[PDB]
């Protein structure tokens, strides 16, 4: 029944909003997971990413539906405004920024050990065609985007504008490059008043210039801004089939849902705003739309110089482009569905240009077998290399074929739940427009999922966890597609990853209703979808959601040293130093107080891996939806 599958949803959403399971800060905001002990992408689990922020509007997006009340997707807006997209006094001098010259150009390097990286004030940077015109549409300079990284309880000590107490804390991790693992970074605060880092702050292990002032800056990741849009789309749906009307119910939202992905635009272009097709960092720079790729690129980022003595702002877009972060569904929003069309002259038509052009990379991208490969990079080694002969003929509109765009340490390439995240969305789009190139990505995508899950004995599973990618794809050509027949993907490990599990079924159970609405039934993925969602609830119950243990041997690198130059000296704000013998632990020696710690240190002292059982607010929500969801497409 329907009732039963919603019955599940509500359990699972009681259980995330129950204040003794620990999903939400003090004040109000989602952390990264429930355990503290947790190192991936944020470092801590009491840490907060835009990610979790999306799905908490997921999550109560969901509940409006199944229950009426939208209060719950009110308030979880307001809780993003509040807590992660920065107020003018965080963000206070954007009126210094020149749009003609929007940042000053700094080379990537192959390792840590490459930075900090030199400004070069020579190297040509092309014009932001957007900035200008989405001042003017809002009345302000300033930036209405989420930032990605918060630190929920000040467990570094940053506090915001420099304070060392305010809370959810804007702090930032990665910014050395490829090899720069979640292990290997600095943490730091995105407020630099010089309060802690060395004498000019944690700036001079990035960037050297001569002089270094006091500043602010913000990144994005754009994936989850598009998710959040991609949320209020079907809002609105849900609000108008139960016959209300979303001016009353989450009075505002679809307005600000259309600002912020307006502003998400930044994330279309090079880092630079380099013509696409730049094979020399001295090139000069892009005019109007030449440096836009038109996808959801890694990040953008904007920043200001503290003061007037200064007297600078900047802007970046990013060169490496992820298949794992495309959204059709938000694009189409953005371009076609009125109440959510940004105003600012031509931001419809570059959503709907988007919205093309994600449809043709993922068919670019996709494999002999199905799994869709990594992505694509404007800046070969992060200097606008020359592309390599060996992948010179594999390009995308001037970009080039990069099986690990962004990062190498695990390569970005090698992890199974960017498939399921994303080729979600193309299921979406299949089953809402009958999407012919939809389906003919997911007829060649959903086989090889369901070819690659285990059933288990006990009637549990395991679905892929780690790729193996050889070869490139053809030459894309819109007019003429070629088959990519030596682009090839190995699934090498299986795992019991409840979230990405969940995602998948989400995947499967839109694909299988799609091809009911439109072609002919595909019953072993509606069959698999309801499995998956089956199997989780009978084998995975926790007192706090749905978890299964999850080996940590990765673990072992909170003794790993860590890249800091010579010259810099520097102190965390417990006063943990950094310097040329710091570790991971040592500038997070907090860590020594959390019960996990002593687990780890046993663990790996018995020469085992430790394990743990983790309840991350984006799974705990994406199992918990998918229910829903299924109950709402199926019954
Ligand atoms: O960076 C992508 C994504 O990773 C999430 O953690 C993954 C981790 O990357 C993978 O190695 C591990 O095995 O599984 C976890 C959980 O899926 C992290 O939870 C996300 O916030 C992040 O966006
Ligand atoms: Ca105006
Ligand atoms: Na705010
Ligand atoms: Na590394």
């Amino acid at each position: 029944s329907a009732e039963e599958y919603n019955e599940r949803f509500m359990e699972m959403w009681n259980k995330i909003h129950d204040p003794a399971n620990g999903y939400f800060s003090a004040d109000g905001g989602p952390y990264h997971s429930v355990e503290t002990l947790i190192v991936e992408a944020p470092d801590h689990g009491h840490e907060s990413t835009s990610e979790a922020y999306s799905y908490f509007l997921l999550l109560e997006a969901y509940y409006g539906k199944v229950t009426g009340d939208w209060s719950k997707l009110r308030n979880a807006w307001a809780k993003m405004e509040e807590h992660i997209i920065p107020t003018q006094e965080m963000q206070p001098t954007n009126n210094f920024y020149n749009p003609s010259k929007p940042a000053s150009y700094a080379a990537e390097h192959a390792q840590p050990s490459g930075y900090p990286s030199q400004l070069e004030f020579g190297v040509p940077v092309g014009e932001d065609p957007i900035s200008a015109k989405l001042a003017q549409t809002y009345g302000s300079w300033d930036v209405y985007g989420m930032h990605w990284l918060l630190d929920m309880d000040n467990i570094y000590g940053y506090g915001n504008l420099g304070d060392g107490v305010s809370t959810p804390s804007y702090i930032n991790t990665f910014q050395r490059g490829e090899q720069e693992s979640v292990w290997e970074t600095v943490t730091h605060p995105s407020w630099e008043s010089f309060k802690w880092g060395g004498p000019n702050g944690f700036l001079p292990l990035f960037t050297k210039d001569n002089n270094y002032s006091r500043q602010w800056r913000y990144t994005n990741a754009p994936d989850a801004d598009a998710r959040a849009v991609q949320v209020m789309y079907w809002a609105y749906q849900w609000i108008k089939e139960q016959g209300k009307d979303p001016e009353q119910e989450v009075p505002g939202l679809m307005a600000k849902a259309a600002k912020m992905g307006d502003y998400l635009r930044l994330a279309m272009f090079d880092k630079y705003f380099k013509k696409m097709g730049t094979q020399d960092k001295n090139a000069q720079g892009g005019k109007g739309y030449e440096s836009a790729h038109y996808l959801m690129s890694w990040y953008y980022a904007w920043g200001g110089a503290a003061d007037a003595n200064a007297g600078w702002a900047f802007r970046i877009g990013s060169s490496h482009v992820h298949f794992g972060y495309q959204n059709p569904i938000a694009a189409m929003a953005l371009s076609e569905f009125d109440p959510l069309k940004p105003r600012t002259p031509g931001a419809t038509e570059d959503w709907a240009t988007g919205l093309k052009r994600s449809m043709e990379f993922y068919t670019w991208l996709q494999s002999a077998e199905g799994g869709i490969a990594g992505g694509a990079t404007n800046s070969w080694d992060g200097s606008y290399k020359p592309h390599p002969q060996d992948r010179a003929d594999a390009t995308f509109y001037g970009m080039v074929y990069d099986e690990n765009p962004v990062y190498h340490d695990p390569g970005s390439g090698t992890w199974f739940g960017w498939q399921a995240w994303s080729m979600q969305r193309v299921a979406e789009y299949y089953y809402l427009k009958g999407d012919a190139q939809a389906k003919q990505l997911m007829d060649k995508w959903a086989p090889w999922v369901l070819s690659n899950i285990n059933w288990l004995e006990d009637g549990s599973f395991e679905i892929p966890a780690t790729l193996e990618w050889t070869g490139k794809p053809e030459k894309w050509d819109p007019a003429n597609p070629k088959a990519n027949t030596n682009l090839h993907v190995s699934v090498v490990d299986h795992g019991q990853d409840l979230g990405i599990a969940a995602g998948v079924a989400k995947a499967l159970m839109f694909y299988a209703a799609a091809a009911e609405k439109y072609d002919t039934p595909q019953n072993e993925a509606k069959e698999a979808s309801k499995k998956l969602l089956d199997a989780m609830w009978t084998h995975f119950k926790t007192p706090k959601g749905l978890a299964a243990p999850e080996k940590r041997g990765d673990y072992a690198r909170f003794f790993d040293k860590v890249y800091v130059p010579g010259e810099f000296n520097g102190s965390m704000a417990n006063g943990d130093a950094i310097n040329s013998e710091s570790t991971f632990l040592s500038m997070r020696s907090f860590y020594l107080d959390d019960p996990m710690f002593k687990q780890v240190e046993d663990a790996l002292n018995s020469g085992e891996d430790p394990v743990f059982t983790y309840h991350r607010f984006w799974a705990q929500t994406e199992a918990a939806t998918a229910y829903a969801n299924y109950a709402a497409l199926f019954e």
